[PDB]
DNA sequence: CAGTA
DNA sequence: ATACTG
């Protein structure tokens, strides 16, 4: 049992799960998470990723106040139009969307806007997040990097000294990069809950459909549905799936299509 | 697969 | 339940 303890008092830590948390007690034989702070820098297997969980753990276990959410959305929105300009958006989801006095996280989505001209590829294959991250990196803003790709970003955000002078934890924000003819699916994944979005999406295949970030697919009878994902490369379903959209602009759309009450944000806390 | 949205 | 990065 004492590595019981260990496993559930080290997956404490961002980065590390049942799995690192063995591997830390039984090689390294360090047991508590004191251990693994004072420590950290010695051991070498450890990726960049668990390093930033650990620096910034007393960071990452304080909670967002609401009014210091509403700071991020604001200064995000603002930098998303000084450097990608009118084309772009950013909107602020999770618990945040859900009114709760506080969060843990930042969820942002990053769309180009209903009127900006169509791509000939993916978005994601422009590279913009890339761009985005680069710029706020520049101003100060994103100081340290968990994982990075061209749909997602994981990393520590802290707002500039405000003028006494206020200083501001740095705080997780977490960016995703989704095509507009997604974007109402999305509100409604990144917003969740976690519950909520199982229990719709246990609805959905109860009636012969696929729901996810990136849309609303009928796939038809158990039989006529039947290898990292349900077929989407880059943000965009494979035609073989696209060829089954059902094309929604509001939640409500997908609340209808499924047979279920439509619940404001608010109220997505089963 | 591990770990986190 | 379904998905992205390492
Ligand atoms: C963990 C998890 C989350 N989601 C969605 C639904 C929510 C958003 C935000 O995730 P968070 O953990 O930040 O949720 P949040 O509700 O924002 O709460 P905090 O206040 O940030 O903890 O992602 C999911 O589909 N499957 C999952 O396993
Ligand atoms: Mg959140
Ligand atoms: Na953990």
């Amino acid at each position: 049992k004492p590595k019981l303890k260990a496993i559930q008092e080290l997956t404490q830590v961002h980065g590390f799960g049942p799995r690192a948390a063995a591997a830390l007690f039984d090689r390294e034989g360090i047991f508590t998470v004191d251990e693994l702070l004072q420590k950290a820098d010695s051991i070498p297997s450890l990726t960049d990723q668990q390093r930033v969980g650990i620096k910034y753990f007393y960071d990452i276990n304080e909670k967002i106040p609401m009014q210091e959410s509403v700071l991020h959305e604001n200064y995000l929105r603002e930098k998303c139009m000084e450097v990608l300009g009118k084309d772009f958006s950013i909107l602020i989801c999770g618990s945040y969307r859900r009114r709760h006095p506080f969060s843990g996280d930042v969820d942002a989505i990053l769309s180009r806007t209903l009127d900006a001209p169509p791509l000939s590829e993916p978005v994601a294959a422009t590279g913009v997040l890339g761009h985005f991250v680069e710029f706020l990196e520049s101003l100060k803003y994103l100081e340290a990097t968990m994982a990075q790709g061209p749909l997602k970003y994981m990393g520590m955000g802290r707002l500039p000294p405000r003028i006494n002078t206020k200083v501001y934890k740095a705080r997780r924000v977490d960016i995703r990069l989704i095509e507009t003819k997604s974007v109402p699916t999305a509100m409604l994944t990144f917003t969740g809950s976690k519950n909520f979005n199982v229990i719709m999406r246990q609805a959905a295949i109860s009636k012969g459909y696929l729901l996810n970030e990136y849309g609303l697919f009928k796939l038809g009878t158990p039989e006529e549905a039947r290898g990292k994902n349900a077929g989407e490369e880059l943000g965009v379903p494979k035609d073989e799936l696209e060829d089954k959209r059902v094309e929604v602009r509001s939640e409500q759309d997908v609340f209808d299509v499924l047979g279920m009450p439509y619940a404001k944000p608010e109220n997505r806390d089963p």
